[PDB]
C-alpha cells in the first residue's frame, strides 16, 4: 500500500546530525526558493544509508516522507528476482504517486543477470529529473561491496553512516520508544543505557516490548483474581525480567568492520 508514513523525527533516538542534514536536504528547496533560484541549485535526488542492522535506516526514510507529506513506497532487494522491466514499473508507480519517497531496502543482497537490474536502476535514475518530485533512498548493511557507479553526481548524492547508538543515543532510543507508554518512576533508563553497550536500536526496542507484555499479562491476571473478591505502569521489575533474554545481535567483529569503513572516509 502507498501512504504518508506516521513515523516522525521524534520517534528516532540519536542521529541528530543526520536528521538536520536530511531536513536541510529537503526543507531548503521549499523554505528558500528565491535563493535556490538565485544561485542555480538543483534539489538532491537520492541518499544511500549504510551501517549495522536495526539502527534506524528504514525509520529515517519514513520520517523524510512524513516531513514532506509524501507517499512512501518500499521495495526489498531480494524480491526483484523472477524481468528487467520490473525496475521500470516501480519507477512508474513512484512517479504516479508523486510527491513520493522510493526506498530500496536490502541492496547488499543484489550486490551479491542481476548484473543489471542494477543498470536498469541506474538508467531509471538518470532518466528522471528532480522536477518529478521523487526522492530515492537506498540502504545496505554491506558498504564494502557498493558499486560506486550509484554514487555518481545525479544519482544518490550522499553516502551517510548510521552507526550503533552510543550511550547518549541509547537513552534517547528508550525514551522515544516509551514516549507514549506509562512507565513507573522507579525506572532508570540511564542505567539501562549503561548496561547495554553494543546493543542496536532494534535490540533496545525488544527490551521495551518484553517489559510491556509482562505488565499487560500481570494486569490481566490480577483483575482475573480480584474478580473473585487507575492505569497500571511498566515497573522496574518488568524491565528486570525482560533483560535476561537480551543480548546484542551484532558481533564485535562486524562492529570493527563498520567503524573501519566509516573512519577511513573520515
Ligand atoms: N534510532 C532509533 N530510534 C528508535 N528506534 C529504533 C532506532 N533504530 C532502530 N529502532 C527500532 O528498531 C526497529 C528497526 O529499525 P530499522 O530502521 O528498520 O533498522 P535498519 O537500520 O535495519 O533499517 C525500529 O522499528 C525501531 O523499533
Ligand atoms: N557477517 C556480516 C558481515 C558484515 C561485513 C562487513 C564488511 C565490511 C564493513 C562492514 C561489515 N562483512 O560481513
Ligand atoms: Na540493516
Amino acid at each position: 500500500v502507498v501512504e504518508v508514513p506516521q513515523v516522525t523525527w521524534e520517534d528516532i533516538g540519536g542521529l541528530e546530525d543526520v536528521k538536520r542534514e536530511l531536513q536541510e536536504l529537503v526543507q531548503y528547496p521549499v523554505e528558500h526558493p528565491d535563493k535556490f533560484l538565485k544561485f542555480g541549485m538543483t534539489p538532491s535526488k537520492g541518499v544511500l544509508f549504510y551501517g549495522p542492522p536495526g539502527c534506524g535506516k528504514t525509520l529515517l526514510a519514513k520520517a523524510i516522507a512524513n516531513e514532506c507529506q509524501a507517499n512512501f513506497i518500499s521495495i526489498k532487494g531480494p524480491e526483484l528476482l523472477t524481468s528487467e522491466a520490473n525496475v521500470r514499473e516501480i519507477f512508474d508507480k513512484a512517479r504516479q504517486a508523486a510527491p513520493c519517497v522510493l526506498f530500496f531496502d536490502e541492496l547488499d543482497s543484489i550486490a551479491k543477470a542481476a548484473d543489471r537490474v542494477i543498470n536498469q536502476i541506474l538508467t531509471e535514475m538518470d532518466g528522471m529529473s528532480t522536477k518529478k518530485n521523487v526522492f530515492i533512498i537506498g540502504a545496505t548493511n554491506r558498504p564494502d561491496i557498493i558499486d560506486p557507479a550509484i554514487l555518481r553526481p545525479g544519482r544518490l548524492d550522499q553516502l551517510i553512516y548510521i552507526p550503533l547508538p552510543d550511550e547518549k543515543s541509547r537513552v534517547a532510543i528508550l525514551k522515544a520508544n516509551l514516549r507514549k507508554s506509562p512507565v513507573a518512576k522507579d525506572v532508570d533508563l540511564e542505567f539501562l543505557a549503561k548496561m547495554t553497550n553494543g546493543f542496536s536500536g532494534a535490540d533496545l526496542t525488544e527490551i521495551c516490548q518484553r517489559a510491556c507484555k509482562l505488565a499487560i499479562r500481570e494486569s490481566i491476571e490480577s483483575e482475573i483474581r480480584r474478580e473473585r473478591e487507575p492505569v497500571p505502569e511498566i515497573r522496574r521489575d518488568h524491565f528486570e525480567e525482560a533483560m535476561r533474554f537480551a543480548r546484542r545481535s551484532v558481533s564485535d567483529n562486524d562492529i570493527r568492520k563498520y567503524e573501519m569503513f566509516a573512519q577511513t572516509l573520515q
